[PDB]
């Protein structure tokens, strides 16, 4: 009689939220659903270190197979960690080998609700954030003074083996960065359509974000995205009524974005940019909305078979401060909700992807989502929303565990 | 005796900043100064199409021999403006050309305050926008698949002469943009001692807003900054209260940044950042502080032979649906704060430049801006601060034209 979860990788971290998510999957999960087709991984900086991200590897490629990932919070073992923590060797972020192991078409970052609980936008809102591109894998050079010069050759068409001028310049400055990089666009297609279908299924109006004006290579995310949105999806949005009939699709130059994320208090819109604009813009609307915490950091990626691999993640750290307090036995009130609203949609694709016991685990994570914004609302939520009559974090685990029934 | 100004580069626009504009020309200024050592240039749209741009290369001329430029909101001949307004041909924006034909530093973009008036930044946040570099100079390509190669040369030092490559990689999609783009940090060292200053005068807690922790070829805009600060001006900030001894310069991602500006409502701080980052960061700031009309763009640049040139306009545009408005013989209520701190800042450089009635020119520039200001703390200005019983476009230039003297 316990839910059968489909395939999932779950990975996870260390310090307050790892104490956090024990108690959750031991006391609410684990009862209720058998996590048999779970595949647990210890992504401690420790375990890093000691296995020389051989979990990493074993990650990835699960990922890859099972399609549904829950990531928690962890510390990347920087520099400053490498002392801290007593390890061998530092360690990179994992993020890009996520993104490139996965074919990564987007990171999702959404505003997360509490029924009964006002944060600063009214309405979901929608954002994707390219997850390719741009100066993030650029390479480049800090220099003085002489040539630099960018060359292209394509390798079909009419023009393929001649090697054309891209850029040419003098460098006048004594100190100067040179820098390239590229946008692929291929996966802008899969972009659109994943977002305008979200935006669709949400009711909420869709806007492209770029600089594209002035930065004219900009263009095409523009006219993929346009293009897809006339031809498959404004008549949908027209008969559902969430645009008016003649209504084009808008694009916001990106200075204009960050404007409308302060006035558009309401909510209820989508915005898709590149990958830094997203990263910028997304930041910001996590600060109007409540904090980091209450924005989503969803990897969505297209699998090879046609399915999409989709990665959860909460927008917070492992929460180091909190665990310090623990050890020092002070009282402390973690919010899991954003954690939990990431193990929701890890297992509801896992379910969906794999069609696995369906209804009764989308039935389940609506049932912990209830609960928990019912005990908000009571004002026996954790002591960030609720203030200092609030719960701790281990009566607020209690509370949702003897409610889930 | 009427003061005689300053030579000074007066650059027009059209539709209802102009009209405003005409009307201040004609019932401020003039019966008080002798503007004869204007040089007054057409910027309508329609003029720069007409004279095939000679117009704009005048006005970069003149800004040069005169060192001291207010420019008018103007309409940038995009497409949709050549359709709208007859053009024959479309016309980049008038920006880039201004800014690298002068030497540009820094955009300096700063609340506008008045005393008794409440907007959103409680007490006044400066920030400068390096003028040049990055995006805004790239050289791109929109290609398919094939091999993108970038070299570099340097022209002195140990290693002249000697070819290295900067970059090497394999576009695999049939969609990319390409581009390279360099940043000058020379002037950096110009701009880091102009922000310090300026934030020491108003005593602002200075940041520094970069993405170096990723885009790692912006570590100089860092390093050249902290130097400055270290070197010439810690000491002074700490005797000065803004900063206690053992406190650091910081730095923030713009990720972060863009956090701080909607937290940091009490205001009382500087950032000063990369060229794009400063668009879009100064177009947030001014939605918080109220709307672009209450931010200051001041263009500083260099002469070839040490002055500085300075350029200032109001951050508002041409308020075209005001003016179609006003055409009907409805009501408007155009703000002019904005245009007239900018001309302020105009005549107050020219007279300093050319020391020609300066402290008669002076004198002029501040009675004009307390005027301004006091008829706010009465309910005697605008509509936009003072609400429905504000005064007119038109009431309120003769309400100032009478408290003039």
């Amino acid at each position: 009689s316990k839910i059968t979860a489909a395939p999932m990788v779950y990975v996870r971290g260390e310090e307050m939220t790892a104490y956090v998510m024990d108690l959750i999957r031991s006391r609410w999960i684990e009862p209720r659903v058998d996590v048999g087709g779970w595949e647990t991984f210890d992504l401690r900086a420790k375990n890093r270190d000691d296995t020389e991200d051989r979990v990493l590897r074993d990650v990835i490629e699960a990922g890859k197979r099972i399609k549904a990932i829950f990531k928690e919070p962890t510390v990347t073992p920087t520099a400053d960690q490498v002392k801290r923590l007593g390890l061998r060797k530092s360690w990179g972020s994992p993020n890009g080998a996520m993104r490139r192991g996965w074919n990564g078409i987007t990171i999702s970052r959404d505003t997360i609700h509490i029924d009964g609980v006002e944060l600063g936008y009214k309405k979901p809102v929608l954002f994707e954030r390219h997850a390719v591109g741009g100066e993030y894998s650029a390479g480049y050079k800090n220099v003085g003074k002489g040539k630099l010069t960018t060359t292209f050759t394509p390798s079909e068409g009419p023009d393929a083996g001649k090697t054309v001028v891209v850029d040419e310049r003098e460098i006048v400055d004594e100190e100067a960065a040179v820098v390239t990089y590229h946008n692929p666009y291929d996966n802008v297609h899969d972009l659109a359509r994943f977002f305008f279908g979200r935006c669709l299924e949400a009711k909420v109006t869709p806007y492209v974000v770029t600089k594209k004006t002035v930065f004219k290579w900009q263009e095409p995310f523009w006219q993929i995205m346009r293009t897809v949105f006339d031809e498959e999806f404004k008549a949908q949005f027209v008969a559902a009524g969430v645009m008016k009939e003649g209504e084009e699709l808008v694009h916001l130059l990106s200075d204009a974005a960050t404007m409308k994320l302060v006035q558009w208090r309401q909510g209820g819109f989508g915005m898709a940019a590149h990958n830094y604009d997203g990263d910028v813009l997304t930041d910001e609307l996590a600060q109007v909305h409540k904090s980091p915490g209450f924005i989503t950091s969803n990897l969505v990626g297209v699998h090879e078979d046609g399915t999409l691999i989709k990665e959860f993640e909460a927008s917070h750290g492992t929460v180091a401060d909190m665990d310090e307090a623990r050890l020092r036995g002070e009282e402390t009130s973690l919010n899991p909700l954003g954690m939990v609203e990431g193990l929701i949609g890890a297992m509801n694709h896992a379910a969906d992807v794999h069609n696995i016991d369906r209804d009764r685990t989308h039935a389940f994570t609506t049932k912990m989502r209830t609960v928990i914004h019912q005990l908000f609302r009571e004002g026996k939520g954790t002591r960030d929303l609720c203030g200092p009559s609030g719960l701790t974090t281990e009566q607020f685990i209690d509370a949702v565990a003897e409610r889930l029934d």
